[PDB]
């Protein structure tokens, strides 16, 4: 270019077996669909990891990670243990607009860095209403003139307390949306750790909410089980720069799922 | 560039005033604000034109057409009686990305056409997750670099039914939602109309979702309303073309509202 709050995502999931109705998808299977559904989950010491299967949070943590650095290069995240790609979420974030080369060209200082401008924002006017940051499908890019966003993020801040609202064009309840709820909220944390804000609240808005046909099965399973007391984030070091953050600085504890879960 | 639909306002206004906290716009007057709300209006044989107040429906449905026509002329809508003004939502929906000169100037096949792809990809592709239109708050334009959007809509098919999801940045509780609500449940019933599908829901998603201090009191009031059934919105005449459509196409029947609320 209280409730616990995972009881949202489990009542959502019900929601769709139940009411969701059959809709292909762009490729692949059917799937089971509602249009338009939002979940609030606290970041107030507490992070919200699913419990009800075992999230894959090195992965969420190191793909993060990746995407910060702005790194195009499968390889430099295959080898971190999470297993040229072009204009990734990591090219995006870092170097909106510009104009996509290599994985090895040097876009320093070109296209706008959006995730620098949300961090400046929230020190030169917290109360702003355009704090808002954008991702595109990469696949979409070269399909059309101005293509429309795949996510987007808005932060708001208030009371020192940081909170971001993440608005997804369509999200795979089975297989994505729990891994997502965990990157943003992450993404949430780190943002407020170097702006010196408290986490607030992390929203999940969806358009298409849906599930695949073959995760019905699985996740009819999931709902049986009772969530537990979501665990905690540290931060381990103080860091200043969003690029300054490494894995070795973040540490999950209390974190106590139910066995892992495979979707297709 | 089932409960009555309002219940949902009218809580969402109510938690705004125990919950909300205080927080200041860029110019006016202090807020009370709570961040991420969502409320679903479903549009089946029913228009979400709100009770508790009387609506300025003839401003929602002139302002509406005025925008579709991608007129910039203000006198163009204050002689319609509602009461150059740069790229407004008109201009952007119509000619999106262009390069705005006069408001005499003409833009034919100047940007892109937002509204018609919307209309266009219904029609090609039902199934496609990405039909999406933006709107930007003309002020923010010449502020920075690819500045945020103002507003996003988010319109999906299924079952022969048009939904569509509007996020809004920030939404004024009090003056602006309830006419908004209106404006865009009419704009999916128009699509709809022309695309040979039967309206289905409306969902209208906040970021910083606020009631003004001087609209507290006001505000407090409406809520001791019961709300009436919504009326229902008749296209008297079968278009083709969402340019095609006029403001005496249109007939809300058995609106029976409470009086008129002052919000200043």
């Amino acid at each position: 270019v209280p409730p616990h709050g995972e009881l949202q995502y489990l009542g959502q999931i019900q929601h769709i077996l139940r009411c969701g109705v059959r809709k292909d998808d762009r490729t692949g299977t059917g799937t089971l669909s509602v249009f338009g559904m939002q979940a609030r989950y606290s970041l107030r010491d507490e992070f919200p990891l699913l419990t009800t299967k075992r999230v894959f949070w090195k992965g969420v943590l190191e793909e993060l990670l990746w995407f910060i650095k702005g790194s195009t290069n499968a390889k430099e995240l295959s080898s971190k243990g999470v297993k040229d790609l072009g204009p990734v979420y990591g090219f995006q974030w870092r170097h909106f607009g510009a104009e996509y080369r290599d994985m090895e060209s040097d876009y320093s200082g070109q296209g706008v860095d959006q995730l620098q401008r949300v961090i400046d924002t929230i020190k030169t006017n917290p109360d702003d209403r355009r704090i808002i940051m954008c991702a595109w499908n990469p696949r979409d890019l070269p399909l059309m003139a101005l293509p429309p966003c795949h996510a987007l993020c808005q932060f708001y801040v208030v009371n020192s307390e940081l909170s971001c609202q993440l608005y997804q064009r369509s999200g795979d309840m089975g297989l994505g949306v729990p891994f997502n709820i965990a990157s943003y909220a992450l993404l949430t944390y780190m943002i407020a750790h170097i702006t010196g804000l408290k986490p607030g609240d992390f929203i999940h808005t969806l358009g298409d909410a849906h599930i695949y046909l073959n995760h019905i099965e699985p996740l009819k399973i999931q709902l049986q089980r009772e969530p537990r007391p979501f665990p905690k984030l540290r931060i381990l070091r103080k860091v200043e720069k969003i690029d300054d953050f490494k894995a070795e600085d973040f540490q999950i504890e209390g974190y106590n799922p139910h066995p892992t879960i495979k979707m297709e």
